[PDB]
């Protein structure tokens, strides 16, 4: 199994870059509003505390620079939206694609296209932790790259980026800019909360052991969602939600193996260890590979 | 693990059908590439004689579809073991591009494809056995892998086949393939495979400058010396242009390359004990210097 990212190019031709003074990062245009963190209105010597309502009632139209490639992008109106801005601009993006905004759950994955100065650099996977951060690969100028999952045509942005944690871990908004988790836009030392092993995705990961064969660690028993929600936390593992027994139910239904024999074979794992075996050709667990993401590569 | 942006490659992918056989092309200008075995039936796959089986394929019988719309096909040509099918419309999406052979050791990204649609996009390395750890399907042959220098797209494969290990092979884009591969339906294997020393040196230095570090060692050893140890673990050895080639990140951090070759000489012998280096139980050999650099 490799981290696949969706092909980019759908998100590609909406990245724009917006530059305030000389602070410039990426924006998202679609239609014709461009997206983008708020803190471009900072000087880097407000960035230590920002007054996001004083510093935008100093701005107007014509402090914007919006530009895809080197043309400029004309700025005709301006709004705050928590922790974002919305630039309209006087053109509709002709490469504009079927979207929606979405705020996507701890565990989920996404790809990430990593951009500087309005310029894609890379695409990667990333799951949202359970604390809400993400292990990405983000350097100074990164602010405004986005998350997305594509479905049939249709791109769902989830992910805007704004700030790195002391532990080398980022955070981010969603694209109506409301952050993940309990951060801040603010040049200030911020902590996340531990982090915890997402269940629901070793749950896929032991489903696709299944579905090519390796199936040691099946167990002829069974146990409650409750049960097993309350030892899973004694090893730092997330519990399980209903919405999480049901995204498991596609894989579940294709190797005939109950959601919760499956969490009885886990607590098994967890309890006993691997007993020097392996699981796919791993002595880990992993858990960055969702339901979805599975089945996207087993077909 | 960062993959190239797709979309200048996007652009270029569409389908061909011979048959009842359908894969992915490759729209270039006025030309579609995409792998020659699009024109044999099941019962031809066995053991094609491919010039035998073209000859009796006339222009009509490809279809190309880029979306919604049919091209038609004006002309074919084969080379080795690539098909070229003129048609009648130059794509306007057409990057600025070159065909490269990639050597054993470096990277590229693939954009996975089904019926000429892209699906998904990774990295990979040509395995110094040449072979590719991939993930490619049923209907997958004719995606392609490439590296982008500036605006300018480098193809350096395109996909053909999967061996029983589990692991992939293809040609360049002039045909030709990447080891001792057949495009016939056989059960193939590789030679045995070694470990890319170059990379997993890279990917050490990235584990340091994210603050991971607890595999190194006080001690130092010399490059032959290495070479020796590295050899026995069927490691690829060590150049003296590799270790130019790691000069950046050593100077970064401040770690000689030879250091770093007594660091990774001590877990190949004792192993990692049960720790993990950037997250994995096992060394990953899979980035280049340049993909560490680029990425820092
Ligand atoms: C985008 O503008 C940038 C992205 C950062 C840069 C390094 N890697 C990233 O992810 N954000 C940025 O500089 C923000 C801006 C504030 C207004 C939110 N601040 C930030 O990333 O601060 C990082 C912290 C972590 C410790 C080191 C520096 C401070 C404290
Ligand atoms: C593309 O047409 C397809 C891609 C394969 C299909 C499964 N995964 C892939 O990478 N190639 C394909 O079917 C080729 C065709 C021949 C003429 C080269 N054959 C092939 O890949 O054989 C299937 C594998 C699976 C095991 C059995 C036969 C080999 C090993």
């Amino acid at each position: 199994f490799r981290k696949m990212a969706f092909p980019s190019g759908k998100v590609e031709g909406c990245m724009v870059q917006v530059t305030c003074g000389t602070t410039t990062l990426n924006g998202l245009w679609l239609d014709d509003v461009v997206y983008c963190p708020r803190h471009v209105i900072c000087t880097s010597e407000d960035m230590l505390n920002p007054n996001y309502e004083d510093l935008l009632i100093r701005k107007s139209n014509h402090n914007f620079l919006v530009q895809a490639g080197n043309v400029q992008l004309r700025v005709i109106g301006h709004s705050m939206q928590n922790c974002v801005l919305k630039l309209k601009v006087d053109t509709a993006n002709p490469k504009t694609p079927k979207y929606k905004f979405v705020r996507i759950q701890p565990g989920q994955t996404f790809s990430v296209l990593a951009c500087y100065n309005g310029s894609p650099s890379g695409v990667y996977q990333c799951a949202m932790r359970p604390n809400f951060t993400i292990k990405g690969s983000f350097l100074n100028g990164s602010c405004g790259s986005v998350g997305f999952n594509i479905d049939y045509d249709c791109v769902s942005f989830c992910y805007m980026h704004h700030m790195e944690l002391p532990t080398g871990v980022h955070a981010g908004t969603d694209l109506e800019g409301n952050f993940y988790g309990p951060f801040v836009d603010r040049q200030t030392a911020q902590a996340a909360g531990t982090d915890t092993t997402i269940t629901v995705n070793v749950l896929a990961w032991l489903y696709a052991a299944v579905i090519n064969g390796d199936r040691w660690f099946l167990n002829r028993f069974t146990t409650t969602l409750n049960d097993f929600n309350l030892v899973a936390m004694k090893y730092n593992y997330e519990p399980l939600t209903q919405d999480h027994v049901d995204i498991l139910g596609p894989l579940s239904a294709q190797t005939g193996i109950a959601v919760l024999d499956m969490c009885a074979s886990l607590k098994e794992l967890l309890q006993n260890g691997m007993n020097g075996r392996t699981i796919l050709g791993s002595a880990l667990l992993e858990d960055e590979f969702t339901p979805f993401d599975v089945v996207r590569q087993c077909s």
